[PDB]
């Protein structure tokens, strides 16, 4: 099934997760496909908030982009 | 798009990465879909070596499994 | 020859039963049953019971997208 | 008693079989590791098993005195 | 010859009784009975009454999947 | 089931040890059934040497019995 848009790619990731979740309960692949699915619709600023550890490095990037 | 086996699931992850490289090159999603496809082809004891930070916790795990520390 | 996950679990348990009637001292039975509980235990749960270091667990959880 | 020696061989071989199943179907399953370690343990005499599992040398020596080793 | 584990345990008790009736100062009577107790004692119980260090014991219980 | 004398009781302990040693390599019964047979053929002063830990308590017992190394 040729992927035509972002929401289809998300559906395909979530599906891979379902395959592994019933086929291989230990595969970390499911955990990571499901994370990738959440990331797909996460706006850059939100994504940066959760991924960047240092509050200073984060403030700097918020300044380069202009957020509050 | 009904996943019949392990190969297809990996094939699809890769295809998801290919979609985001062409459509959204700033998407972190391509990186994950690929890390995930590597992880599929990596056995448990190997995956744990790259993921567990503390050496003592990693020796403990190896001991529960039987691997040679 | 073993066909699915459930047969493998019955075999393990059956092996454990065998060693419990014949070698009450063999650790084989204990391990056979430990393995059968692991069979259907998902990765994130298995990691909880095996990783000693709280920090290494927080990290692994973060890589996997698991929430506390 | 040779029928009892062979029944353990047969049990031990089903462990190996389980581990084989899991190694080929669920490469991330820790079950493959334990099932195989269970099979090592089956052909390991008690004092060797105690040597690898009893951490503290005091408790190990005492055990050796109880058993006479 | 000895055919099964109940028959072997009987010899032990039997040996204990012969030594108790013929040589009350013999320590063999005591050890034959200890052996007979041990025969019907599961590994986890046997370890419980043999291992001295709680550290060592709790570690073994973890390896075997036993709850204290 | 008819034990006639000391030597038969010792052969018997030995046979018990061989039965468990051949059938249950993890049973501690063999080790112990064999120590019993060792003890059987050991005189009291030797048995007391291997079993009494404190050298003062042992010297004293040697005095009570009139033994000399």
């Amino acid at each position: 099934h040729m992927i035509q848009n972002r929401a289809q790619a998300v559906d395909q990731l979530r599906a891979v997760a379902r395959y592994f979740r019933q086929t291989e309960p230990h595969s970390p692949v499911a955990y990571l496909a499901d994370k990738a699915a959440e990331w797909a619709d996460m706006p850059l600023h939100k994504w940066l908030e959760s991924v960047v550890k240092d509050d200073g490095s984060l403030s700097h990037i918020r300044e380069l982009l202009g957020v509050r």
